[PDB]
């Protein structure tokens, strides 16, 4: 698809057997999400943004899947004020900007 | 162009005759640079990200040039970690995303 910038990029993901709502967003690293469950291995990680810092869990080679894009990768599950989709899965469905 | 996402999307900009680089970034609603001048007055914002929220500096109808790109608009200054490109010039450019 070609998604317009002229609101919010917003996208279904499925992961960990959820359906949620999720931001495409090219200024993020990595994939931050929301206090959930993930199964597997974790490892706690400090990620910064606008106003500082957060605690979060990381884990990694997490299946999911957004717009019917299978990818795998590391999701950051913790306090973060929205669900973010970065570089670190954008990529993974071959997600380009253009102009 | 059409920009992957396997690095950080860090373009030059120019503003107020100076080059200096910023993040395209799909995930902010606005435009945020790093501490600088600009002519006229400027009204108050607040704007919110990972770690919480920031104080900036409004500044309407700025020129600035994007990749190449003129643009006119928005820019808000402040602490923010790095300069980002937010939804607000990245449509005034015609940048979409596209997978
Ligand atoms: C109302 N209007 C309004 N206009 C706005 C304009 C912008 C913002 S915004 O920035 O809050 N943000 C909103 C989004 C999160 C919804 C945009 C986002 O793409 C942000 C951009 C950025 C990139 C780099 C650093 C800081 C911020 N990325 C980000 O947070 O990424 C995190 C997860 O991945 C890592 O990589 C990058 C960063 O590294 C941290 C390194 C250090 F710790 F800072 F050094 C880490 C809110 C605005 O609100
Ligand atoms: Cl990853
Ligand atoms: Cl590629
Ligand atoms: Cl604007």
């Amino acid at each position: 698809p070609q998604i317009t910038l002229w609101q919010r990029p917003l996208v279904t993901i499925k992961i960990g057997g959820q359906l949620k709502e999720a931001l495409l967003d090219t200024g993020a690293d990595d994939t931050v999400l929301e206090e959930m469950s993930l199964p597997g291995r974790w490892k706690p990680k400090m990620i910064g943004g606008i106003g500082g810092f957060i605690k979060v869990r990381q884990y990694d080679q997490i299946p999911i899947e957004i717009c019917g894009h299978k990818a795998i990768g590391t999701v950051l599950v913790g306090p973060t004020p929205t669900n973010v989709i970065g570089r670190n899965l954008l990529t993974q469905i071959g997600c380009t900007l253009n102009f």
